[PDB]
Formats: structure tokens, C-alpha cells, sequence
């Protein structure tokens, strides 16, 4: 076909989060009356694949590109070149390394994301509110060490628990984004803590394992299980009373907000100055309960 006015580079289209963001962008494009070409990294996970696609798009006729980079650094150079060429650029989801982008002589109009610290605090706060005055014992099932998202969720939840005197955080252990490792880690926490009242789980893949461990221990309704992401299976488990809750992301609105921010910057007919702090838009997470 003939190229749209705008392009979007997503990380992947391999799961509902990214399909939902693509749907969000299309729905917003129709409302705004603009055309958008939406792409994923042509080879899943492939940093160079995504760099090559971004370069190909910034060599075409696009007014702007919104991008969710595979890593903080992988798109720094072609994003810096696209800014220098005068394209209106919006960073979605994963924050590009802005030190490196400025060092390369680039900038972006804006960054649209979910605050993973507030996500973990929202999951903890739900538990604190459910346990009320008496509080009690809670545990965190962490992601893989050194994951910035995972660490942000752990920090948010841990900080929220620390501020409730009636809460005791008895265990905080990694299950490295793995369902069966989470099943095993949660089984062991339950065995060590017969009075546990809740788990916060840094993602739903792990949360669904924790749900199985609570079910096996005969603790449905006695040990709360809170996930993160709002993936379809987790929502089914919430509906069925097998998980208590999941803190859902809103990829549709990260996408819609990102496109709107790009179109609004384009309408000024000047890209953001090198020196200027980009726009910063947070999309709230949604607590999903029965």
C-alpha cells in the first residue's frame, strides 16, 4: 500500500498486551482522522531486526514514529538520526536511554508508560485494604534479578507494606517469571508460614503458579493471590475466584496516548529542542477483582 502519515514500531505482536496496544493505536487513529502503519520487530527478540526496521521507516515519508524499543539502547542511534531529520518521535512502554540519546544528539517529543513502582504499590495496597486493621503475613513472588520492571514492582509493593505496621513481610523470593518455579516457591512459603494471608506476584505467569500452590494447600479464600499484567488466563482465574486480583496494564491507552502525543507535537510543526525535557504521560494500571 501507500505509506500512512505516521508509523509505530512495537516490541513484538506475539501476545495480547501488544495486540491490545495495536488495537488502541488503530482506534485512536480513526478518532483523530490520521493514518498509521503499525510494525513489530520483524524477528522476535532481535535487537538488530528492530533497529533495521526503524531505519527503513525513517527513510520513508513518515511525519512521525512512535516506538517501544527492545532495549534501552537498541534504537538510540536511529532515533537520534530521525530527530535530526525532523521526525516527531514518541517513546512507548520501555524508556529509551535518554543519556545515550542526548549523547547521540537526539530527543523525543514524549514518553508514555506505566509506572511499575505504582503497579507494585497498587497490588500491595489492595492486600493491605483487604486485611484491614489486623493485617498479617504477606509474601512477594519476585521476577528474575536485574529486571528493572520486576525490581520496580518489588520496590513499590515492599515500600507500601513497610508503611503498614500491621503487615509482616515474611518472605520475598524470586521465581524468575516461571509458572512452575512460582508454584514451587509459593508451596515452600506456605509450608514455612501456616498463617500467611497473601501473595503479591510480580507477573501473572508466576501468579497463576502461586494460585495452584494456594489451591493445593487448601487455602483458596484464606491466602489472597494478586497478579500483575491482566493476561487473559489470570482474569479467568480472578473471575473463577482462583486468584483474588491482578494489577492490569492498559496497553490500548499507552498506544492511544502515544499516538495523540505524536499528532499534537506534529501540529506545532517544530520538533522538541535538544535541551528540552520530553512530555511524560503515565497510563494508570487497573486493579481487576472478581
Amino acid at each position: 500500500h501507500m505509506a500512512a502519515e505516521y508509523a509505530v514500531v512495537l516490541k513484538t505482536l506475539s501476545n495480547p498486551f501488544w495486540v491490545d496496544m495495536k488495537k488502541g493505536i488503530e482506534d485512536e487513529a480513526k478518532t483523530l482522522g490520521v493514518s498509521v502503519d503499525i510494525f513489530a520487530s520483524p524477528s522476535e527478540g532481535d535487537f538488530q531486526s528492530q533497529l533495521q526496521l526503524f531505519e527503513d521507516l525513517s527513510n520513508k515519508k513518515y511525519k512521525g514514529i512512535a516506538f517501544a524499543p527492545l532495549s534501552s539502547v537498541n534504537l538510540v542511534m536511529p532515533v537520534a538520526r530521525a530527530w535530526q531529520k525532523g521526525l516527531y518521535l514518541v517513546n512507548l512502554d520501555e524508556k529509551i536511554d535518554m543519556d545515550n540519546l542526548k549523547k547521540a544528539g537526539g530527543n523525543v517529543e514524549g514518553f508514555v508508560t506505566t509506572d511499575n513502582v505504582a503497579v507494585g504499590a497498587k497490588g500491595a495496597d489492595f492486600i493491605i485494604n483487604k486485611l484491614g486493621a489486623e493485617g498479617g503475613e504477606v509474601a512477594i513472588i519476585e521476577g528474575k534479578a536485574g529486571n528493572a520492571s520486576g525490581e520496580a514492582r518489588r520496590n513499590g509493593a515492599t515500600e507500601a507494606f513497610k508503611k503498614a505496621n500491621q503487615i509482616k513481610l515474611v518472605a520475598s523470593q524470586p521465581a524468575d517469571w516461571d509458572r512452575i518455579k512460582a508454584l514451587d516457591v509459593a508451596t515452600n512459603v506456605l509450608q514455612r508460614n501456616p498463617n500467611l494471608k497473601a501473595f503479591y506476584c510480580a507477573n501473572d505467569t508466576m501468579a497463576m503458579g502461586v494460585a495452584q500452590a494456594v489451591a493445593n494447600a487448601g487455602k483458596i479464600g484464606k491466602v489472597l493471590v494478586v497478579g500483575t499484567d491482566g493476561i487473559p488466563e489470570a482474569r479467568k482465574m480472578v473471575e473463577a475466584g482462583q486468584m483474588t486480583a491482578t494489577v492490569a496494564q492498559n496497553p490500548a491507552d499507552i498506544g492511544a496516548t502515544g499516538l495523540k502525543l505524536m499528532v499534537d507535537a506534529a501540529k506545532t510543526g517544530k520538533v522538541i529542542p535538544l535541551e528540552k525535557t520530553p512530555e511524560f504521560k503515565l497510563v494508570d494500571s487497573i486493579l481487576v477483582t472478581k
